[PDB]
């Protein structure tokens, strides 16, 4: 039943770049047999996330050898099983089913082509603003990891709509 | 139930500007909270081979039981492969009436009937509707060209 | 082997390697990751490419293909990988009534993908995923563009097509 990893559907900001509770954020990840499908979005809500001092803005989701979450920008880390797809409690899985697999995407590997994976869009959608999202797999030296790197415009809000990815698991 | 489609098909399937002047292909599996969709759009005939105006729209609208209400298919065809509300965009993530929120749109890039001179954007974009639930697809045209849209993929969400 | 099954059968891929595993030019230059996933009518795809050796680290034209090719059971034929080797096979296959055998001509049988070479934004790059060119049976073809005289790597992409069964 369990073939989902998310943070939960939200209309209230749930992430933390710059300050706390200063953004919108949506990832989940879903299994098919060897692949993670996943889908991610950031929207700017408060602060300098409405107001950009920098071009480029990156967030990290990092994890330990069994796939436990260790690290996520998401106020109190609420990324998880999505409820209702277990009827027990506390269901259990396989975190590594859901982790990008460590022989393709080598730990510490960031600067190899094939660890990442690109992904054009545009700044809060207006298609005069094409930016480009880096999802990359396993830069962390250790574990497992997820990073996003949206390019950006200063001085204006961030949003970057909804985009998709695709990886090979560990298991 | 994992597939929603309308089926392949090689001949004309869709109403753009006059009847079966097009083919769709349109399919939605269900992997999860997920839906994979893909789309393509080829004209046949009429318009769809010599474009009147620089983008076309579709758009498939559901009621708030995940029925099918309206979609631009000739025959009602968009059907489960031989709970709706599990291949409906996620109504809290994709607010209704958001289409100019930007994360309600999922952006893609192809080219207008594979020419490399002729790069397009199309626009998918989840829960236009003010109710219920909505898919709708927006690609860039040329006028006095043929309208074909390649092979494409995107994913949502799903409420349930 | 060179494309292994796991299960019944959801996955068909190259399994994973640290080393050379493909043939572009010349015997193991280059190392090719493609995964294909069944989730009920589409095959979720996944593929990179990265020069290891010869051609492919100092390349002499503007492209590269390869293809793999299934007879009409959707049993391989060929495919570029060192190990040429390989469950209804017709669950994986690109659907032969929307995209047409020897249809290549044909818009709605290409998958485009935006990327770049070796991850460089200074050098963007165009894959085609072409479904059934074959005049038979069944075919995926992967074309990268590329620059001269610089090595080759294309990053992680994916793309979907739906099945014959
Ligand atoms: C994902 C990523 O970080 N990609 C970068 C790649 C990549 O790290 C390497 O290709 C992996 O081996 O490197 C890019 O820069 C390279 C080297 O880091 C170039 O600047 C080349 O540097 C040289 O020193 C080299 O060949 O090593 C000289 C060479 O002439 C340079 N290449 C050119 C043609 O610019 C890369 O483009 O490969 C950057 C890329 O973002
Ligand atoms: C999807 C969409 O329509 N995007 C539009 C956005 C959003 O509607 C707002 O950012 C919502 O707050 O508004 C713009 O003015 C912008 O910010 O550049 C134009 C852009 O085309």
């Amino acid at each position: 039943g369990i073939q989902t990893l998310w943070t939960p559907p939200t209309s209230n900001p749930n992430c933390t770049v710059y300050t706390e509770s200063d953004s919108l954020l949506s990832l989940c990840l879903t299994k098919c047999g060897a692949h993670v499908l996943g889908s991610v979005s950031l929207t700017g809500v408060a602060g300098t996330m409405t107001n950009m001092a920098e071009t480029s803005l990156a967030i990290e989701f990092t994890f330990d050898d069994t796939g436990k979450l260790l690290h996520s920008p998401l106020v109190n880390n609420t990324f998880s099983i999505r409820q209702g797809d277990s009827p027990a409690s506390n269901p259990t899985y396989n975190a590594l089913a859901f982790m990008p697999n460590s022989t393709l995407y080598a730990r510490g590997g960031s600067g190899e082509p094939r660890n990442n994976y690109y992904v054009q869009t545009y700044l809060r959608g207006n298609v005069q603003r094409p930016i480009t999202l880096t999802v990359t797999f396993n830069s962390a030296a250790t574990g497992y990891s997820l990073s996003f790197k949206w390019t950006a415009v200063v001085r204006e809000k961030f949003a970057a709509p909804a985009t998709s990815f695709c990886y090979i698991t560990e298991q």
